[PDB]
């Protein structure tokens, strides 16, 4: 018997019923979820949060859109910055602080993330940070150490390559793969307010990427997941969400490695793009929906949801206190990637939180990296295209 008939249930007794839109389609995330949902409704008489399945992250924008056209919003939902941008042009989010919903303690990587014109309009919930995975077995076997810099794991993935006879740093040709390379050779989005595609730095990145391919170190991965491609061929490394921790777990037949991303310089360890949502509050919803949203939202800040959450998912615990609590120490004490994944926490990078930048990243940065790698597009002229698509989709 399933958490979501247990909530269910528990909704069916209720006099009052907040829904939650979520972006979980399985695995450790929506049972997580679930489990945090089913704690809460058992504290509560006659009031308790529906979480509502809508797909993917697209799925779940695209359904809140059609909410606001027939004018039923649920009470909460995921969303990103770039999303919270968009729900705020309609007006249709309510400020956290108004609901009296604390946030001190909150780390100010995510709390910044969701502060517009000085307001806060979300709560960190379920937020990733990019983390190296590796083939512990593999680097053992050729003697290759974890590389921690970005000539390291070049020098690393050609190395390893050759003795395995196949390309064994496996990546997306996605925007949030290059958004990595990117960052860490210097980029960023936003010049002087505008939105660059098509910089240097996004040339040099994408450029990295298909010599990579040309030169039989780097796999483009073209169906499902990373996790999901696993066991056909030499496997080393990856370039992936925190999030990802327990598919590659159970996918892996192999010894699984997490590290920091590899940076510049030993200095530091590189920039990760942290991704994953923030809950927001529709001002459609009712007072009675709203005081359900704020001690949920209160009880998700808990240092216990947090340490729960954060140690089924390798979500990055979004609080100061989640890091004090006695679960969260006793899953870090038996398992050094839990520490790993806080340390590259403390190294993060986002993406611009344009309105529109949902279909950029996707259907216009996303395709040109798809021109790039899968169809041997130059990357410059493959760049240039976006840049002149997102200049038109942002002057439409
Ligand atoms: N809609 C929209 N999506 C966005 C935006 N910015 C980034 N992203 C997407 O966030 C995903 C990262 O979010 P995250 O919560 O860290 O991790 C996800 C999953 O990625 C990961 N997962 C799921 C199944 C699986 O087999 N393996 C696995 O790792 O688990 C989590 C829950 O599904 C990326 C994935 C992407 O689909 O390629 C597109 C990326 C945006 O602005 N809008």
């Amino acid at each position: 018997m399933k958490p979501e008939d247990v909530i269910k249930e528990q909704c069916a007794r209720a006099k009052v019923v907040a829904e939650l839109w979520h972006g979980f389609t399985g695995g450790a995330p929506k049972a997580a979820l679930e489990n945090l949902v089913v704690e809460f409704n058992k504290a509560q008489q006659g009031r308790c949060v529906r979480p509502v399945p809508q797909g993917g992250y697209r799925d779940l924008s695209t359904k809140i859109k059609a909410a606001f056209a027939a004018g039923k919003v649920p009470t909460m939902a995921q969303a990103f910055e770039n999303n919270i941008a968009l729900y705020l042009e309609a007006k249709a989010l309510l400020p956290i602080e108004s609901l009296g919903v604390k946030l001190q303690g909150v780390n100010l990587t995510f709390l910044n993330a969701v502060r517009f014109g000085g307001v806060v309009y979300g709560v960190p919930f379920n937020k990733s940070i990019q983390v190296l995975y590796y083939n512990k077995d593999l680097l053992k076997k050729h003697g290759v150490p974890v590389p921690a810099t970005l000539e390291e794991f070049v020098a690393a993935a050609k190395k390893l390559s050759r003795a395995e006879g196949g390309p064994v740093y496996w990546f997306q040709p996605d925007a949030s793969t290059f958004a990595y390379f990117f960052f860490n050779l210097g980029g960023s989005y936003l010049k002087d307010g505008k939105l660059v595609l098509n910089s240097k730095e996004a040339v040099e990145a994408l450029t990295l990427l298909q010599n990579g391919v040309k030169e039989g170190w780097a796999k483009p991965i073209t169906s499902g997941a990373i996790n999901q491609n696993l066991g056909s061929g030499p496997y080393a490394f990856s370039v992936d969400t925190s999030a990802g921790y327990t598919y590659y777990l159970r996918a892996a037949k192999f010894d699984l490695g997490v590290a920091t991303l590899p940076g510049r310089t030993k200095g530091q360890p590189g920039y990760g793009l942290v991704q994953g949502t923030n809950l927001v509050v529709f001002r459609q919803a009712s007072k009675e929906e709203q005081a359900v949203a704020k001690d949920f939202l209160e009880f998700v800040l808990s240092p216990r949801a947090q340490a729960v959450f954060a140690t089924a998912t390798g979500y990055v615990p979004v609080t100061e206190g989640a890091l004090k609590d006695p679960v969260y120490q006793a899953y870090a004490a038996e398992n050094p990637d839990y520490a790993t994944i806080v340390r590259q926490s403390r190294y993060a990078k986002f993406e611009p939180a344009l309105a529109e930048w949902e279909q950029i990243r996707f259907d216009i940065l996303g395709q040109a990296i798809k021109e790039a790698i899968l169809n041997k597009a130059d990357p410059k002229a493959a760049l240039d295209r976006a840049q002149k698509l997102a200049e038109d989709l942002l002057s439409s």
